[PDB]
């Protein structure tokens, strides 16, 4: 059980534009939760390898971490913020699927995600 690779996080073809709900995402709530105590198991793929986790990626078909969010926003892969909503949401529901609802790691998701929807439910008007 060799690793996927991560997701993309750039990609040519795909239209680029900054506005400022994008730039909100990035500046406040990316970086609100990236810096939080239980933010660091989140901040890369999980590397089923090294976590000895062989069903990972058999059970997780859309892998998703807040590395590879932050490095979307900052090369203006996403063209709204509903696609960077659902990048964060992915991320939550693998962690809830994979894990059991006692688990430490899905109470720093919880925690994670209450902030996260904080955050979101102040997100500016487009300009
Ligand atoms: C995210 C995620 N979703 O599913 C898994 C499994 C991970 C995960 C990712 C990591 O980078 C490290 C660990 C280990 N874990 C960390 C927190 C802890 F509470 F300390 C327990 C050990 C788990």
């Amino acid at each position: 059980s060799m690793n996927p690779p991560p997701p993309e996080t750039s990609n040519p073809n795909k239209p680029k534009r900054q506005t400022n709900q994008l730039q909100y995402l990035l500046r406040v709530v990316l970086k609100t939760l990236w810096k939080h105590q239980f933010a660091w198991p989140f901040q890369q793929p999980v590397d089923a390898v090294k976590l000895n986790l062989p069903d990972y990626y058999k059970i997780i078909k859309t892998p998703m971490d807040m590395g590879t969010i932050k490095k979307r926003l900052e090369n203006n892969y996403y063209w709204n913020a509903q696609e960077c909503i659902q990048d964060f949401n992915t991320m939550f529901t693998n962690c809830y699927i994979y894990n059991k609802p006692g688990d430490d790691i899905v109470l720093m998701a919880e925690a994670l995600e209450k902030l996260f929807l904080q955050k979101i439910n102040e997100l500016p008007t487009e300009e």
